[PDB]
């Protein structure tokens, strides 16, 4: 779906996540959880925070951040030959979580603004156009997999 040149700008941009994956992870949900407040309702770990400071407060979650990015980064490395690392990924989100492809399509919007806030004139029109397209990518197999499960919504 991507060129070895953007695969290229994938990972350079990967690399300024990987030096504070912690904050990263945990700008994302933040992002995620006060623009869509109905995604906070699908963790019972999480449903009881109400403000932003909170969310900024909350451990838990800068280690949830973690394990999303650390889990999205196995794959990204992976230049789209990550059938094996996606498949279970899509399946537990679909049957297990009962996360909509729309949720997915949140994430990935938040991720390119915290990218676009942490920072700011060096995360180049390139670098935006490599990223975008592989979480389109990445949510693209997802909904395939959505497809042949029938969740439907
Ligand atoms: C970048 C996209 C995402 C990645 C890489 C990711 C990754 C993960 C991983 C690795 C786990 C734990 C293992 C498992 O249960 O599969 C997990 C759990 C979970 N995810 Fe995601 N996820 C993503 C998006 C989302 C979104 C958008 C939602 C909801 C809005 C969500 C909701 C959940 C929930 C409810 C759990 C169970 C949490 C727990 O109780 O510990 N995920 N996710």
């Amino acid at each position: 779906g991507l060129s070895d040149g953007e695969w290229q700008q994938v990972l350079n941009v990967w690399g300024k996540v990987e030096a504070d994956i912690a904050g990263h992870g945990q700008e994302v949900l933040i992002r995620l959880f006060t623009g869509h407040p109905e995604t906070l309702e699908k963790f019972d770990e999480f449903k009881h925070l109400k403000t932003e400071a909170e969310m900024k407060a909350s451990e838990d979650l800068k280690k949830h951040g973690t394990v999303v990015l650390t889990a999205l980064g196995g794959i990204l490395k992976k230049k789209g030959h990550h059938e094996a690392e996606l498949k279970p990924l899509a399946q537990s989100h679909a049957t297990k979580h009962k996360i909509p492809i729309k949720y997915l399509e949140f994430i990935s919007d938040a991720i390119i603004h915290v990218l676009h806030s942490k920072h700011p004139g060096d995360f180049g029109a390139d670098a935006q156009g490599a990223m975008t397209k592989a979480l389109e990518l990445f949510r693209n197999d997802i909904a395939a997999k959505y497809k042949e499960l029938g969740f439907q919504g």
